[PDB]
């Protein structure tokens, strides 16, 4: 049968491209929790797939103006991949436009910074400006803020916005990069934040959750593929695999 | 010329559903309070509907008989359309989405173990490797069946054992566990969300060890149902609105 388009992008221990003197090609370069969860999927669901790097590296938002959306959520709408095997959370405004499995992690934005401080909260952060703040643009988190009515995070949109040109990033290591070299705190998916600050033991989470999602795995709109996946993570879940992935891949 | 109310089914289960307490006498949806039925309240005027509560008839979750493959407790309900939609801590569960439909989740959570404080009991394998401290589960619930299934060595011991021994420590409710929790040397398998709710009441009791599995709950509908979507999103609505949360911390030593 036809092999499945599967876009994704690169991000740290979701999908990377494997360390290798020897040149590799196709599926063989990439390694991963994501792609060890895809290599399950395949095999449950019996399909063959070609990996593709999603080519303008977005996650994907919708423009203000024209309409459009970018990233992997564009590719699924127009058709170009048949899943998005990614960190890729379900949110209210993507599911109005794209398909997606159940979630297979669940986490919600937070906060990475330096350890030593008396920040302890976002209300911390919206109400001063000496330290910088931002997040990965056209993603799930930019997105919370730009939509959020809730006071604190209304304000903390309005800084952003004004001063995006330095404090939103292309990427999680962008702003992972930030943190370490200025005064600056990143707004960041807790499940990464947890990645993060075992490798770097002068980080920390601030604060707790400020929201609750998931990851999905992303389907065009309609697609038969959303409803097997649902059920194939479900029964990876109940057999303790999806715990098994995260220990994989996952301070003195 | 209004649309017809949707039947919706669920379970006392404090303090997602629970009666009113009230000297006066109340009638039919007016009975109920909790998260859940904060939650329906939502749905309902997001998506533009009418409802009509009912007690699941058999007082059960829901599970799958191995003799004769027929369900019970709300998942038969909605199976059989005898329900349109099920709103309660009802598991998103492998076994469940094969026979019926579910909307993404409203709230996440895991088993674990809830006792009584001041012991060496640490985890599951604890109690596996011993037999004076009777454990079981809600009779015919996700945390039955998920021990029933499992293939991993520390619960399908745990499984022969309460299967061993179920007329005594599998129970009907999750109210009925923690009164065996309180009376006998007895710890009961329950879900997170309720074991945190119960400890903050009863300063006797806490939670030991961690989360054994992760699930969520999600509204169930029939296999197929539009409805299924369509809550999918008002609930996806109401987290990035934060209301999940309030709703949360309003009803939750
Ligand atoms: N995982 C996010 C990108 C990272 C973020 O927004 O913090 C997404 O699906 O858009
Ligand atoms: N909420 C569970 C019942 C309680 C339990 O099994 O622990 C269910 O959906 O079956
Ligand atoms: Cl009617
Ligand atoms: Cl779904
Ligand atoms: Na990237
Ligand atoms: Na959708
Ligand atoms: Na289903």
């Amino acid at each position: 049968n036809r092999s499945l388009i599967v876009t994704t992008i690169l991000e740290e221990p979701y999908v990377l491209f494997k360390k290798s003197d020897k040149p590799l090609y196709g599926n063989d370069r990439f390694e991963g929790y994501c792609i060890d969860l895809l290599r399950e999927l395949s095999t449950i669901l019996g399909f063959t797939y070609e990996i593709r790097l999603v080519e303008d590296g977005k996650y994907g938002a919708q423009d203000d103006v024209n309409g459009q959306w970018n990233g992997m959520v564009r590719e699924l709408i127009d058709h170009k991949a048949d899943l998005a095997v990614a960190p890729l959370a379900i949110t209210y405004v993507r599911e109005k436009v794209i398909d997606f499995s159940k979630p297979f992690m669940t986490l919600g934005i937070s906060i990475l910074y330096r350890k030593g401080t008396p920040i302890d909260s976002a209300d911390d952060l919206a109400k001063q400006t000496k330290i910088e703040y931002g997040a990965v643009e056209d993603g799930a988190t930019m997105t919370f803020f730009k939509r959020s009515k809730i006071s604190t995070y209304d304000k903390m949109w309005a800084f952003m916005s004004s001063r995006r040109q330095s404090v939103l990033v292309k990427s999680n290591e962008e702003g992972i990069q930030r943190v370490l070299t200025s005064d600056y705190a990143f707004l960041m998916e807790s499940t990464t934040i947890e990645f993060v600050t075992q490798r770097n033991c002068n980080l920390t989470q601030i604060g707790g959750l400020i929201d609750s999602k998931g990851y999905g795995v992303g389907t065009p709109m309609g697609s038969p593929y959303r409803d097997k996946i649902t059920l194939a993570i479900l029964k990876l879940q109940e057999e303790g695999k999806l715990h098994m992935m995260k220990e994989k891949w996952w301070c003195p």
